[PDB]
């Protein structure tokens, strides 16, 4: 039977061979909604040739390449396999995955999205948090894919732009919290500190309204509200570069100064992305707990799993797909609501874009 | 009857009259758990000197002085009416009102605590949320008191250290959010963006890894829940001072930047204090709300009251004290963290004062 929804799954990708990281890196500098550069043409080739080298060498060191895709398909998988068992009435159902930086592209998900006569796409970004520097960016991508083609939809849109608290979600992070604090030494269970690290933000972003920080921060308190507090935790922030401020504290620098100061049994935990990928498998994984965390001197350090393949968040993206069908939601209140120091003239019109869409 | 239990409420305080006003700021730039200062125990009187004009001049805008003592006792009374009826076995309460910077004095209501002969102490922070700068400063406080004076406390202590997300709290926001847009023109109640504003912190602190930021946007985000999103949000920062960055965006460029943005119907909610003070009644209601507000436009721009009186506030914070009775608990979990990158040696000392309190 003919496709009926889409679900474009919006996230911004990795290269899944050493082969594919400058492409991925050019379109990442080109990214204005990312970051703003003298001369973005010209100034975006230069530092992703620059970079190859270093960034070839992260993915070798994680296997070769960025899992994202396998975990994203499979996410989209047992998604779509409960949607057509959910709700019928929209069925069948298909994922497409929009990457920001590899393919397939944001574009060339659109394209066959059209190509497959839909009634109904779904842009769901898969960034539970909202940033304009991220799910903003995506959504901006679609806008003005139809701008620049010239012509308008053939398909009915609506977004499903954020989901920081949603219930399953939360549920999938405690149990994968549960399940490693269970791998710590029984003596040595109360004794864990909770690090939630997520990326952190430029403070020109934050500075300028941007909802991320206080999205990712109810994401965690949701989380240990349902562990009971039953460890101390603080929030962290992770993959800073360049020499302009960023929001800190840094994770590394934190598990430095807790090591330093006695506490040496810590947890982190990935509260920002929901796959395994390049700030998981090399930041944390390599650069922090097996380098650093030896060299200061730490008992324990361990990571809670991504949740990847957990069937349950499977459940959590077809339930906010079904709840998001049924509520006839073009788009979360929130988006209604450009930053208050905004200075990008797209941002307004993506806005529009979804909140004016035919129903 | 001799009183058995004491609620020691404590609160940063404001100058009462105009005459406080000076020693008020010589207590604040003397405190080093708020800032330090070159030659502190002098260059403090100099600051508080040169500022007291100044500072006077705010508050004879406001009426003459800070009316934060009117409703901790207020709150006060109506908390310890409650506990009485509530927990008959801990009865008599008494509440005893410890200010960081004016009289009574934390050191002040601790003497008469101890002249009183109480069976049991309560060091009740009124932030919800925990900053270092505030909360942990008075309760550094009360340990540096006992450690000068030289002895031991005669009652068994323990700590409400905070309260983010207390059921109680979140309902007395929402009521006065909603009280608050019914005043709005009907034609543009769903247009009023809501702006929570707190008080900022420089991002050194920040940085070192203060739990502040996380917990207040807890708060936002459980108010929004409350309110089922009715209308948009964001978090802003207020009360920034000095020229070293500070975490933004900052209250004011954000109502100047939405409404040079088209958002012209704007709600206040002051979401990290519990009654009116200098930052509600000069900051807000008459910098911003009076003076911005009329320069850049805006068509209505309200702010909803303060807690306050509301006899609902009073019942949370009885529902607090109580829990924590019937719970033996010395502190939040919490509280047993210290910040990743503390330099503080007395903060691991208050802590431990507290979590080794004989039960
Ligand atoms: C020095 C050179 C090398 C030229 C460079 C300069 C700047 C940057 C740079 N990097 C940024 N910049 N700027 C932003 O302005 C915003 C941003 C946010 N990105 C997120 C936010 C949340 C996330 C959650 C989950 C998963 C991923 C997330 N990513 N990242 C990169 C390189
Ligand atoms: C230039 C001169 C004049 C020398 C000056 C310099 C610096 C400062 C200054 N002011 C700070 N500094 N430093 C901090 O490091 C931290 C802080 C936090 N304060 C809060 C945090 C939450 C709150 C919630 C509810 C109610 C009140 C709250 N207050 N305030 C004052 C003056
Ligand atoms: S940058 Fe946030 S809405 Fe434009
Ligand atoms: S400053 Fe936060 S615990 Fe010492």
């Amino acid at each position: 039977r003919k496709p009926k929804t889409g679900i474009l799954m919006l996230n911004m990708g990795g290269p899944e061979t050493l082969g594919d990281v400058h492409d991925f890196l050019l379109r990442l500098f080109l990214d204005r909604d990312l970051m703003t550069l003298p001369i973005q043409n010209k100034l975006a080739p230069f530092i992703a040739k620059r970079l190859t080298p270093k960034i070839q060498e992260q993915y070798r060191r994680i296997g070769g390449g960025s899992p994202i895709k396998i975990w994203t398909s499979k996410q989209g998988e047992g998604m779509v396999k409960l949607l057509d068992e959910l709700s019928p009435n929209t069925a069948p159902h298909k994922y497409y995955i929009g990457f920001r930086y590899v393919h397939p592209l944001t574009e060339e998900a659109i394209e066959e999205m059209e190509r497959d006569g839909l009634e109904r796409a779904i842009a769901f970004t898969q960034y539970p948090q909202y940033s304009c520097s991220t799910t903003g960016s995506s959504l901006n991508a679609i806008y003005r894919y139809y701008n620049q083609v010239g012509r308008k939809p053939t398909m009915k849109w609506s977004t499903i732009d954020r989901w920081p608290t949603h219930h399953l979600l939360i549920q999938c992070f405690a149990d994968h919290i549960l399940k490693e604090l269970d791998h710590f030494p029984l003596e040595k269970r109360s004794e864990v500190v909770i690090l939630f690290s997520a990326h952190s933000l430029p403070m020109s972003v934050v500075n300028r309204g941007d909802p991320y920080p206080q999205e990712v921060s109810a994401t965690v308190q949701k989380v240990m509200e349902r562990l009971e507090y039953c460890n101390p935790y603080r929030l962290v922030w992770q993959s800073k570069v360049g020499p302009m401020p960023w929001l800190g504290p840094q994770t590394d620098e934190s598990i430095k100064g807790l090591c330093e100061r006695g506490r040496k049994n810590i947890l982190l935990v990935p509260i920002a992305f929901t796959s395994d990928h390049i700030e998981t498998l090399y930041e944390l994984d390599i650069e922090y707990s097996q380098v650093l965390a030896k060299e200061c001197g730490v008992e324990n350090i361990r990571r809670a799993e991504s949740l990847n393949g957990n069937p349950l968040f499977s459940k959590a993206l077809a339930d906010l797909v079904h709840s998001h069908i049924q509520s006839n939601e073009l788009c979360s209140k929130q988006l209604t609501l450009s930053c208050p120091l905004c200075v990008n003239p797209v941002c307004r019109e993506t806005k529009s874009f979804f909140t004016s869409q035919q129903l």
